[PDB]
């Protein structure tokens, strides 16, 4: 290498970008890409009032130093300048407008060497402990004279534009604010060939927005204990086959990422695991799956709504399904009249006949979820019957227990009624929900005996997440964790190519779910009581690719 | 001038010890069998052999310079002497004991402590020595990564006596053999264990690998990226219970905790550090968390906890009682199995509003749901033959006829019958999975008393997996344990703190009488545990 200025001087950019108005931004038919998050500023200030978690991120990154790693950095810089060889601090560079946007109580930025770029102002115009430079070149001369750890370009847009076009940035630390505000300055459109995303953080809520932290990297375009690790892996040739192979190069992006901390990676990593280590099994008439047995996902509903972003999902159907369940309905026609076709195939004359339900009316699904939720143990007759005060009203029971016996270890909703399995159109995939209450917070475990990772699971995650919110609210609690246990976890072979596409997509910050807060009984919700805010997602995928 | 010679020249011992012939008390000295009649005590353990090969062969050429620099400084020298391999040192008996076809040991500087024979009869690359002192001389003049003392007894004895050993790479063979020669008693004060491997089956024995270390008293680009993602972690606020982790010195002093028993101990450590303080229906406190998974590989071991003593006659009798479909508490009481006694008292049933239920009539619990799900429960004496759904019969038929079915569940949580039960089932369901003639089992437990309950529960369902596997001509693969409400009783904490500071032993094995091929034909005599090496019993209360 002919060492580059950005690598010698460790020059990084840090920014936060929200989404922008854009003539309503198309409206619902909207395309999303990394350029969706581009809003920097409005009227010489930030577009948002306070996002404290971003502020705390920005301070920790820009203040953090590692003394032991100075030796190697001084040598490199001294070598580069062909030269021989206080508390160590980072340098932070601000345009004059950026500097003027910062309230006085914050500046100069604590535990940091403050640098301001200006032509109009000179050192005589500042009271503060700051360096003025009038030239990008004077910054590089200055880093050559100073003891510092890393150099952070803090914006604004004009400063971002010139440091990027000069190829002076080695990584961009980029906050995605997943909300829309009025903006009049924007971050430069990043060239996907110059910079690639290498890391994605967990998703958080701060001040009524979700947000995450991504890292772009510029492209090329007691030691003793370490050996004991090698020894303990003398037998790792069984997972070194990765039985199925499916080729490395099909996951360049997935495998390129260094930190994969976005909760959507719980889903994508299970799909990777099944693709590389799954067992080949028969399924039905030849169809074919890769299968594994026993996974757990955990989703923090206090921080986000885990609606998958690596493809497009609609929730109207699965919400109409959940309301249908809560009503205790088994009538397929109710959903079909709402153009929800989830249960259509399971209600046909042929499907019911092949289940031996010869005496069952078309779209009479029998004693499935709804009936077990409101009437477990009652004799199923038909889908029109009035089952009032027949069987156990489980739903009512668990709402009572959450409200009056919250430390109970017996708050389960169970759909797997052994007596009734053969009368069901098909037995339930979603066996039981158990609830947990601590400190005014409701968590839900859902055990799923059979899990179609390609099609079913993304919707099942959404269903039980919404359900946790509904139970949390009618019992006066805040939603905490939704915990999803996978028994038979499988990828249909038909889905494999579609999933390969999806695995190489980078998740977006999750949306948020809003419930009408006036709804105080589980029975009183209707479709318009549910709102998904700030859903940023990749393009729709048909998992079939054929029909 | 404060540097051990052992640290300079990097002298490690590597041994394999089985158990020896004669309630038994176990300790690290339990495992001391080395040899028998100038030969290994056992026919052939291919996994110990494989481990041996790798550890003694392996070098890191990128880490040698730092070694050559501390070494040549020490000898009051500067240069190499006046492809990097390791050094391997054998006693003469140890040297002869090897079948010729292994000698000299591939890719290794073979040495031989022999006061008797000399260079004469042997090539170059095969050094010989008269004293221990003359080994240091030869390492002083050599290019070698690390020096491994390969035994035998006399050699370990005198190398350990002369404080010359930096670490002991110690294989525990968990079977008994006839033996002439033994490893010395390793002083708990001289040495300490810093690492425990996974447990393995090789040649009809379980074994693990542990590391003793001599006691000290007696791209960084993405290294910073890692710290940025921790910007929002709680430091001492998230370690939010003052259980005082410095009471777990042993637990926290181990580097590598790969023994499957750590799946249990780590969950206890987690609920102690991060658990939520709650009341419960007994009124004693708990620390509780929600949602864990443990997986045990039944093909390699029987996961009976070793960090305390467990008894299994009672839990097997419970299981056989379930399989029979019994709900009669008295059957168990008359066999001195008292698991369900408290749940069958007049006072307990009355407080459960079961005023019309006879003592020790537990109602439609496990056994009744497994063999009669949906039948109308009358009393514990009624004949229920061919009433309700025989789930146990059904899961076995599905395993044999439809093994790729995703509907092989055994469910005890009969919502209709809960109020009639002495108490609702803690063990909600079992799901089964068949691949390549191998049976795995998930058991979902809604309520988990770590400490008293869960250790038994692992054993119960591990045994059941073996029984269903046998009668379906399958091999057991994984038992997978999902914990919903996972709690440590505050009255258990002092006892668990003692337990976490104990190092597991290699697991035992379960042998079933192999003639049994119908789930109903098992009897208590059909179950044996082999090679159960355990720490002292603990009263959890
Ligand atoms: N969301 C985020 O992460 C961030 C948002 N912001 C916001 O961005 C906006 C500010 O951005 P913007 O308007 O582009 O202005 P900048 O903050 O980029 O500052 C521009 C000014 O800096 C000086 N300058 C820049 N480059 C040079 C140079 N090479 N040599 C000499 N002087 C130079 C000039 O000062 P002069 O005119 O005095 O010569 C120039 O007018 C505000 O809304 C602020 O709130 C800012 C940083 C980060
Ligand atoms: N379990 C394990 O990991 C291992 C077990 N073994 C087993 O142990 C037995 C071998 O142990 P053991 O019988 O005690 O024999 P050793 O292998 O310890 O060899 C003893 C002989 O080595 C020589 N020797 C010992 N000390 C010195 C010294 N200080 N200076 C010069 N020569 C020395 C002498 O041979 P001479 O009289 O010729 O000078 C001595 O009689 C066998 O049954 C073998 O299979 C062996 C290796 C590993
Ligand atoms: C937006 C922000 C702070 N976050 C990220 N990720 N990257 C940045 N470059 N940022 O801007 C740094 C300069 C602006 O500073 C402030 C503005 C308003 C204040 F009230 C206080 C401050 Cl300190
Ligand atoms: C027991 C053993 C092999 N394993 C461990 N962990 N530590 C040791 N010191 N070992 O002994 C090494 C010398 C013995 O070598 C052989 C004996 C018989 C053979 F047929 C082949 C060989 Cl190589
Ligand atoms: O909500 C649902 C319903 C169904 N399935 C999938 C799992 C299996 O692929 C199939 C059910 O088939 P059985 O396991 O019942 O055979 O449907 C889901 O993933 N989620
Ligand atoms: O095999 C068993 C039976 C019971 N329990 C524990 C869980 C709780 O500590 C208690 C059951 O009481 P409830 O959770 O149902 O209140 O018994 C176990 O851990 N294992």
């Amino acid at each position: 290498m002919m060492e580059q200025v950005c690598d010698v001087f460790d020059i990084y950019a840090i920014c936060a970008c929200c989404k922008v108005e854009s003539k309503n931004e198309g409206k619902k038919n909207e395309v999303f890409n990394n350029y969706t998050f581009r809003g920097l500023g409005n009227k010489g200030v930030l577009p948002w009032k306070c996002i404290s978690l971003d502020m705390k991120y920005f301070r920790a990154v820009t203040t953090y130093v590692n003394e032991s790693k100075y030796e190697k950095l001084k040598y490199k810089r001294c070598k580069y300048l062909n030269k021989e060889t206080k508390k160590l601090q980072n340098v932070v560079v601000m345009g004059r407008t950026n500097w003027e946007s910062i309230p006085k109580k914050f500046k100069p930025l604590s535990n940091r060497i403050n640098v301001i770029l200006s032509r109009t102002l000179k050192k005589e115009d500042f009271d503060e402990d700051v360096y003025i430079i009038n030239k990008v070149e004077d910054l590089i001369v200055l880093l050559g004279k100073l003891n510092y750890y890393k150099c952070f370009i803090l914006g604004g847009s004009v400063v971002y534009q010139e440091f990027l076009e000069k190829k002076l940035i080695k990584k961009i630390y980029f906050t995605r604010i997943n909300s829309t505000y009025e903006c009049d300055v924007f971050f430069p459109e990043i060239n996907e060939n110059e910079y690639q995303i290498i890391s994605v953080s967990d998703v958080y809520t701060s001040n009524n927005t979700t947000l995450d932290f991504i890292i772009y990297k510029k492209t090329n375009n007691d030691d003793e204990e370490e050996d004991d690790f090698v020894y303990f892996n003398f037998n790792k040739e069984k997972e070194e086959k990765n039985k199925n192979s499916i080729h490395p190069n099909d996951f360049q992006i997935y495998n390129s990422l260094k930190y994969k901390y976005h909760p959507e990676y719980q889903y994508l990593n299970i799909i990777y695991d099944i693709m590389m280590n799954g067992n080949k099994q028969s399924d039905r008439t030849g169809v074919g799956v890769l299968s594994k047995f026993g996974y757990i996902m955990k989703f923090d509903l206090s921080q986000y709504f885990p609606l998958l972003t690596t493809k497009k999902l609609f929730l109207r159907g699965i919400i109409e399904e959940l309301l249908w369940f809560i009503r205790g309905e088994t009538n397929g026609n109710t959903l079909l009249n709402k153009n929800v076709r989830i249960w259509e195939a399971n209600g046909t004359r042929e499907f019911l006949d092949n289940r031996k339900l010869f005496h069952r009316e078309v779209n009479d699904l029998g004693p499935i979820y709804g009936f077990q939720w409101r009437h477990f143990g009652a004799e199923y007759t038909n889908m029109y019957d009035n089952y009032e005060n027949k069987g156990v009203d489980q739903l009512k029971n668990i709402i009572n227990l959450i409200k009056n016996d919250p430390t109970s270890r017996r708050i389960l909703l169970c759909a797997w009624n052994v007596k009734d399995l053969d009368q069901m159109a098909l037995p339930p995939c979603h066996i039981l929900c158990q609830f947990y209450v601590f400190d005014g917070k409701l968590s839900c475990i859902m055990y799923q005996r059979s899990c179609d990772l390609g099609l079913g699971v993304p919707f099942n995650i959404a269903s039980y997440s919404i359900f946790t919110h509904m139970i949390a609210q009618v019992c006066n609690l805040q939603p905490a964790q939704f915990i999803h246990v996978l028994g038979n976890a499988h990828v249909y072979n038909n889905h494999i190519d579609s999933l390969k596409i999806q695995l190489n997509r980078i998740p977006y910050p999750f949306p948020t779910l809003k419930l009408n807060p006036d709804i105080k009984n589980i029975e009183d919700f209707t479709i318009s009581d549910f709102t998904i805010q700030n859903y940023v997602h990749h393009e729709k995928i048909s998992m079939d690719m054929a029909a």
